């Protein structure tokens, strides 16, 4: 009663975005996801902290999922802001966890450990190749796509067949992560220490050092690299459409579609936009408001995704580098969409 | 793409108000409105410059909208400060104008012309009758209402029904225009030569000379004439509510609502306020800040309009001459608001 | 109407600080706050006037909020200047107080009485312990915080919630009053009779007599006692952050944030500074101008509070006898801020 | 601590003017500017000392900046008054200089070296042409503009964009310097050996021997050349305005605007004034007092610059030779001013 209430309060504080979308789910399905999120967040808080030894994480992280049964466990000196409160009072999270369905628990605990190890794998190294990039996204976001899908099936709102092949589920998360990584470029590289996610296998093709983009001097090259990043992101769209088209429950659907449409809308604004290198490109509050309202049923979301992918490809020129490549991806995305119309 | 960055830069440095509100619109719709404003603003510059021969205006103004098809046209020695830069570098406006859909282009070019000739009709005659006052407001503001309405329809964000009867779209324009005309009495009449908009058919019932109000001697007759103006403005409120109540899109709503609420707020401060004759009555940045924040949905903005219409009525008592005339318009206004709550 | 036009004029004269921040508020809101301030300022005139017999206060202060219902009452034999004119013409204050909403009048009448008896307590005893210190501030500053919060709720601009735990509303007043005292050390002790607020429990750990700080010889022990007081105030920073983050209405926030940011800025200047013992340390009019400008929304005021708290913790070295105590209270607040970022 | 205190004291003793204005800045910036000024002032002292041989200056000046990293360096037999003390106890400056942000150090050290060599150049040749006149001013003033501007950017107070085209910054300096040169004519030529700065290119049209102007006989032609100088200075005003309108930070604005308004006020008083050839023309202490008070925000200062330029253009008749050209520069100046009003 009290415990679960803390989760939403801490959730509402930690992630103001997700906290909203999650309200689309029904109480039960909602409580599980809330916990599921927090657990992943608490785990994230331990990694993002750069005031704790590297061999310390490689020690506790892989063992983190075991605390989900230790209602007395908690951490105190890690995290920034509300995140700290989440770990120091992690008790509430584990308290609510114990009361969830055994099935839900196994999924949360399962993904937690799987994601944890992935972080350790990328702690002692960086993202150099595309394969590195795609894998990293799988660990931090992709796995959330699996965890969620599995949670949808365990609830019964979706058919079990939905968990047969989690390739699309992975794409879902990878689309949100890659879109954000692109959008939040400047925001990340300005932090201390500078955060980088863009794969060297891609940005090397346009510069020697990534910090070079923060210069209006190397603007031209900067934009090219950007479009290349977006191009890589659009590869997931067709699969995103497929996944959404396989959902049958209203609650589950809306909750899964909104974040996607959101991403597609953001991806259409950052595309070939030099502003991405000096500010945080965002959509109007009225834009998201429209999305949150019309993304309750497939057909509707499809026309919005359609329009945003059109506005994206409509922001380039024939004699522009990434032209030929982008158009192929646009047609692909639209084909997958019209394929469900 | 560089061209477009000029429109917004010049926009921001020419209209502190519009510059912020316009951001409530999505880039697609935003680019159109941005251009639409500048074109109209460039037109205003020419018409206002009193050093330019009357006949040159009457001759060139009716064909101003034609230079939108000329991507090399511009003006050199006209306007002061930034409005001049707008003309000299008018290139970008016409450049960005071309990169717009036919639908939008025809709307802008269409209204520009209609407004242009409207200004001409008043370059050779003063505003004497109330009809003139309204006709004038139609040309300078009302039409701006038609233009936006059409643009809304043309974008698909609003139902094509919205453009069947542009009557209320005109009331939207007059409310803002008339309010400003009232609020900016002193400033306008102080310019050289003094600019007057208050219809003789109204103030003549309170004074021989309109400048007489600049003197605290005729403060009594001044306020009375002021309340006469405010009344003539409260005739559009009901229609303003009707128009905002027909908008379904968030962006198009917020963008249309905010200015209206801002108007009712200012009108509630100038009403029966002697200070209107020796200073510019404004609303605290906090008040106007609260207006931008809440004016996103029909209900919220409706209770704000009501709040300000009441605060305005409470600033008068039985003995006041206008009392009856005002209470009537106030109720007529509130009844409309309630009709949608 | 002419009474209220007197308050502001005397408000501008009495306080040149509050008189500015109070303009951020809306009309209805602003009027009550002005009366609320004056009624209390007038109370401060009697409580401070030393040439007045100590009993002449103990017998009349408890019965001061009573005169709030006598539109003819007043007092002449007290005051030094503007404060003297206020009481003598107090009529206007109670005059306008009569036209305030029933809800408002009580919040004022309540705190006034609650503050009168509080000042009567210290007119028979001195400030010895920290408890006595925090208690005094509460009476003259914290109570003002209570009243203000009560006014926000009474106005409906804020949630009725805000009135449940007036602990932070108290911390607000304390932080300000404490900063003023820490900064106004010299100005106060340089009077007849000399005014001291610094609690013995704190300065007696560095010197036998407080007037010793007026000497260049006891500078080292003057700074330590200084940094000790600054540490005592930093205890309220975290709480202040909470009260500001609990606000929602633009106007109420600014009017409440600007003063807090000011205090913090001042505190980062008087901290670890010897000049505090022979002059009034102030912030450049440009610095305070920047503050008034950016303290409109939470996030903005936060990064500023942060900046100034970093500027304070930067003016101390490891060899300082308080580094640790302060470097602990610094993150206490910094994290409270990051807790809302 | 002990060193910084010296700088501010040696500063207030060497420059009563600059010492007052610098107080508009925030300590961090203020210290950097304080040190920067001194270094350049110590650099000036060595050059202006006429008792020292030429080869000495041409040897030490070029390496002067190097002494910035030698906390044990100093100079003895050079200069008189407090200036001499600045060199002898130069140790203090280097002490504080080292305790400055490495970003500021490079700017001060950078500008110092450049200005130094420049001074060495004009130590072996007279001011002959306008190209020279402008270059000399660039060395001993323009560079001060670059440095000051560079410091603004390196402080975060101003946008990094402000340091892209330091052409206006240079204009800022030249206007000031040229204004002083014009005003201090009599003083510069009454020393031994007579110091002359007015480029031959300009005073050749009025006489063969510049000293002729000290003689009342040539008053008629002296004043005529005087206006030729004022005309050359005004060429910068438009640029000055541009730079000022480019500032966003309050503290940085006042510090940069005040000196400019001071010059324009002095220029309008020296213009077409014969007294320049026998005494020092100054503004009333009240006038300068008024300037400090209002020169806080663009609008106030802009309309203040206006008032003075008009006061200037109003000190000439209709038959004055300079007439025509003057008004052009004036109107062209007021233009840029209204370009923001
Ligand atoms: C079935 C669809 C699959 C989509 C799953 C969504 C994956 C989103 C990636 C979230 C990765 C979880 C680790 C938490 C790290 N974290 C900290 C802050 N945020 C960003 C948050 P934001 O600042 O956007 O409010 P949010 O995106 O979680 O709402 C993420
Ligand atoms: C359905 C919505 C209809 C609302 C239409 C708005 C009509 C407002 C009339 C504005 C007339 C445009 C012609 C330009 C003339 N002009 C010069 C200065 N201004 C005032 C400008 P301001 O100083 O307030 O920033 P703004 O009112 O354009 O924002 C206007
Ligand atoms: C919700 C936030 C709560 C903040 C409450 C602010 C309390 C400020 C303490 C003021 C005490 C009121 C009794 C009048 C005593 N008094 C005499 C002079 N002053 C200082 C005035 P100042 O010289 O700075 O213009 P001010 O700080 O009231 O503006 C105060
Ligand atoms: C973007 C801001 C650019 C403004 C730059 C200011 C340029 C001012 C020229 C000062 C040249 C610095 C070298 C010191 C030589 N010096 C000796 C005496 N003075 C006059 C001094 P004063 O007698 O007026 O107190 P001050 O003008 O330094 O205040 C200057």
């Amino acid at each position: 009663d009290e415990d679960l209430r803390f989760c939403y309060d801490i959730l509402q504080a930690v992630s103001r975005s997700f906290a909203v979308v999650i309200m689309e789910l029904d109480e039960e399905m909602r409580d599980a996801v809330c916990i599921f999120y927090l657990v992943l967040r608490a785990l994230d808080t331990v990694e993002d902290d750069m005031s704790i030894p590297v061999e310390f994480k490689l020690r506790e992280l892989p063992k983190f999922h075991e605390h989900l049964h230790d209602t007395t466990w908690c951490m105190s000196g890690v995290g920034v802001g509300r995140e700290r409160e989440l770990l120091e009072r992690y008790t509430h999270v584990t308290r609510a966890y114990s009361r969830l369905g055994k099935a839900y628990q196994d999924v949360i605990s399962g993904i937690c450990e799987r994601m944890a190890n992935g972080m350790c794998d990328f702690l002692t190294r960086k993202v150099e190749t595309k394969a590195d990039y795609d894998l990293y996204c799988h660990y931090v976001a992709g796995l959330v796509g699996h965890g969620l899908t599995l949670l949808y099936v365990s609830s019964g709102l979706e058919d079990v067949r939905l968990a047969d092949d989690l390739t699309n589920a992975n794409h879902m998360g990878l689309f949100l992560q890659k879109t954000n990584i692109i959008r939040d470029f400047y925001e990340d590289i300005c932090e201390v220490p500078p955060r980088v996610f863009w794969p060297r296998e891609i940005w090397e093709k346009y510069t020697d050092d990534l910090h070079a983009f923060k210069d209006e001097l190397h603007e031209a090259k900067a934009v090219e690299c950007l479009n290349a990043m977006v191009a890589d992101a659009l590869v997931h769209v067709p699969h995103v459409v497929e996944y959404l088209a396989s959902l049958r429950d209203p609650s589950v659907f809306a909750f899964s579609a909104i974040p996607q449409v959101m991403a597609m809308a953001t991806l259409s604004l950052v595309f070939n936009n030099k502003d991405v290198f000096h500010t945080k490109v965002k959509t109007t509050r009225g834009a998201t408001a429209r999305i949150f309202h019309y993304s309750t049923e497939l057909q509707a979301t499809l026309q919005m995704l359609k329009t945003y992918t059109l506005r994206l490809a409509a922001r380039m020129n024939a004699q522009d580098a990434c032209y030929d490549r982008i158009e192929h991806l646009v047609n692909d995305a639209i084909r997958a969409m019209e394929s469900h119309q």
